[PDB]
C-alpha cells in the first residue's frame, strides 16, 4: 500500500521528547483507593467498570473505572495519554490513579460529571455541543493523539449546565507519521472506510470520519446512521450512501488490496444525495450548511475529511 | 506495666482488611525462574543480601536482583507480601518478579531499575531546594506505606536511592518493614544505631509509623548541618546518651513517666544530666546555606522524644519548610 500522512499537526510527536509519547517507559504511581468510597455502579466497559465515588478527604463526588487488567501495555497508554491531555478543553480529568490495598486492581478516578440521559434538542443545540466535541478534538490532535473511539458513548454531557466531555481515552494512540496501527479500533457503527479495509497507516482524519456518523444520526434521527451487522457488512452499509464507484478509486489510490469476503457482499450502489435523508420528524435540525459540513465529514478518502481546525470554521459553526 | 499508645494517623487501616492482606506467613509466593535475567554485577551487600545489577534478557531492560540469604524464611514472606502490597506506590521500589536460579534454588527479588548517583561526591553542591525537594519525595512514600498500614521500620540514607539526573528517589529494603496492628508489642531490634529511635531505645515495644518519622528527622539534621550521623552512638545504649545531649535529660524523664517506661540499670551511669540545646547550636559556616527557621521548626517538631508529638508524615507534608517545593 501507498504510504499516508496527517495533513495537521503531522510532526508533533516527532519533536518531542521520548518521555511525552513513549508510554511503555512511563512510570505510574499507584496512590492508595482508601481515599475513595465507591457509592454505586454507573456502567460496565468491555474490560472496565466505572462507579460514582467520594473522596473521602475533600467530600467531593468522583468517577472511579476499575480496569480489567486484560493488557498492561494498555492500562499505561490509558494513563500516559490522560495524564498529557489533562486539563485540556472538554477533555475527561484525571485525578488520580489509585489501587485498592487488597484487590490490587488499576483504577482511575476522574472528575464527576452528571450526564444527562436525552428529544427536545434544537438545530443550535447539535451546532454547540458539535463544537464542543470539536475543541476536544482540536486539542487532543494538536497534542499529537487519535481518539479511535469517537461515538455517543463516549460523550457525556450535562445539559443543565451546558458542559460536555470527550471519555474513554482506552483506545486512544500517539500519532507518528507512516506508522501503521491496528485497524481493531473505534465501535462498529463509527469504524472509518480506513479500518474496514485493513488500511493501517490512518490519522486523526479517523475521528473525523467518526464524529461524522455522529452528526448524521442526530440531524436525521437514524441511530446508527451506518448500521453494519459485521465488521465486513459496515462498509457495504458505507458503500449504500457513499456509492462504489469512490470506494474503488479510494482503495486504487492508496494500492490497498480488499478482502476476498467482500466479494459476494459489496455489490454495485450509485452515490446517494444528502437530502433524500430528509423527512417530516427531522427537518428542523437538518439545513443547507449542515448537510455541507456533513458531505465534508464522510468521505472514504482519510486525506480529504476537514481537519478539526478546518470543520470549526465552517459556516455550520457561524452562530456558536 | 508501660502505658499502652497507639498511632494518632492510620490507627486500624490493617483491623478493617481481610487477613489476606496482613498475613504474610499464609502468603503463597510464586518463584518464577531466574534463566530470563543475567547478573552483571555487584552494587552492595546486606547483613543477609546482596544486591545486583541485572539485564532482563527477555527485553534488554536492566533491573535489580536482590539475592537473599534464607536465614528466616518468615522474614522473606514478610518482605515479600510487603513490597506486593506496595507494588507502584509512590516513591517505593517496585518488584517485578520473584525468582529462584533453578540450581542454587536461592530466594531473589526482582526490581525495577534505579540509576542511583554517588552523592559523596555530590553532598557538597547540594542546595537548601534540593534537600526541601528530596524531604518531600520521603514524605511520599512514607504517608503512602503508611497508609498500607506498613512502617518502614529501616529509614535511613542507604535505604534512599536516587537519581539526581531525574530527579527521582525510591526507598528501597523492606527487609525490617512491618504490618501496623493497634497495641501490637514489637521487636525493639530494628532500625541501624544511628537512626534507632528513643522508643527503641528504652525498649518501648508498642511503636508504630511515628518511629520512621524520627528517622526521617537524623537524616534531615545530618544533611542540613553536614553531620554524620547526626546522633553517634557506639553502641545501643550510648545512642540515647547522644541524643540526651542534644534533647535534654528533663524531657527524656517525662517522655518515660508518661508511658511509664522502666529505664534499663545500663543507663544509670551514663545518661548523666543534660541541657536542652537549641537547634542554632548546630549552624556553622560550612553548613548556613542549608539552615532557615523554616528547616529548624520542621527538625524541632520531628525530633522528639514522644513518638505521639512527632509530626506525621501527612502533617510533615504540610510544613512551611515545603512551601517552596511542588
Ligand atoms: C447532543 C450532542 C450530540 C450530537 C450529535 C450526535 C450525538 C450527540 C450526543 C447525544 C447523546 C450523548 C450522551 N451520551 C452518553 C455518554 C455516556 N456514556 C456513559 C458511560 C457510563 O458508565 C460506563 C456512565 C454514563 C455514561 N454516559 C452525547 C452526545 Cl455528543
Ligand atoms: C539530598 C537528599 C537527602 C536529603 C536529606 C537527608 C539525606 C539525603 C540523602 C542523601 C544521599 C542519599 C543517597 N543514598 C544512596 C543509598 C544507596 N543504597 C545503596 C545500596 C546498594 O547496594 C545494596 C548500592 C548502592 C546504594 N546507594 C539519599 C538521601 Cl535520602
Amino acid at each position: 500500500p501507498v504510504p499516508s500522512r496527517a495533513r495537521v499537526y503531522t510532526d508533533v510527536n516527532t519533536h518531542r521528547p521520548s518521555e511525552y509519547w513513549d508510554y511503555e517507559s512511563h512510570v505510574v504511581e499507584w496512590g492508595n483507593q482508601d481515599d475513595y468510597q465507591l457509592v454505586r455502579k454507573l456502567g460496565r466497559g468491555k474490560y472496565s467498570e466505572v462507579f460514582e465515588a467520594i473522596n473521602i478527604t475533600n467530600n467531593e463526588k468522583v468517577v472511579v473505572k476499575i480496569l480489567k487488567p486484560v493488557k498492561k501495555k494498555k492500562i499505561k497508554r490509558e494513563i500516559k495519554i490522560l495524564e498529557n491531555l489533562r486539563g485540556g478543553p472538554n477533555i475527561i480529568t484525571l485525578a488520580d490513579i489509585v489501587k485498592d490495598p487488597v484487590s490490587r486492581t488499576p483504577a482511575l478516578v476522574f472528575e464527576h460529571v452528571n450526564n444527562t440521559d436525552f428529544q427536545t434538542l434544537t438545530d443550535y443545540d447539535i451546532r454547540f455541543y458539535m463544537y464542543e466535541i470539536l475543541k476536544a478534538l482540536d486539542y487532543c490532535h494538536s497534542m499529537g493523539i487519535m481518539h479511535r473511539d469517537v461515538k455517543p458513548h463516549n460523550v457525556m454531557i450535562d445539559h443543565e449546565h451546558r458542559k460536555l466531555r470527550l471519555i474513554d481515552w482506552g483506545l486512544a494512540e500517539f500519532y507518528h507519521p507512516g506508522q501503521e496501527y491496528n485497524v481493531r479500533v473505534a465501535s462498529r457503527y463509527f469504524k472509518g472506510p480506513e479500518l474496514l479495509v485493513d488500511y493501517q497507516m490512518y490519522d486523526y482524519s479517523l475521528d473525523m470520519w467518526s464524529l461524522g456518523c455522529m452528526l448524521a444520526s442526530m440531524i436525521f434521527r437514524k441511530e446508527p446512521f451506518f448500521h453494519g451487522h459485521d465488521n465486513y457488512d459496515q462498509l457495504v452499509r458505507i458503500a449504500k450512501v457513499l456509492g462504489t464507484e469512490d470506494l474503488y478509486d479510494y482503495i486504487d489510490k492508496y494500492n490497498i488490496e480488499l478482502d476476498p469476503r467482500f466479494n459476494d457482499i459489496l455489490g454495485r450502489h450509485s452515490r446517494k444525495r444528502w437530502e433524500r435523508f430528509v423527512h417530516s420528524e427531522n427537518q428542523h435540525l437538518v439545513s443547507p450548511e449542515a448537510l455541507d459540513f456533513l458531505d465534508k465529514l464522510l468521505r472514504y478518502d482519510h486525506q480529504s475529511r476537514l481537519t478539526a481546525r478546518e470543520a470549526m470554521e465552517h459556516p455550520y459553526f457561524y452562530t456558536v
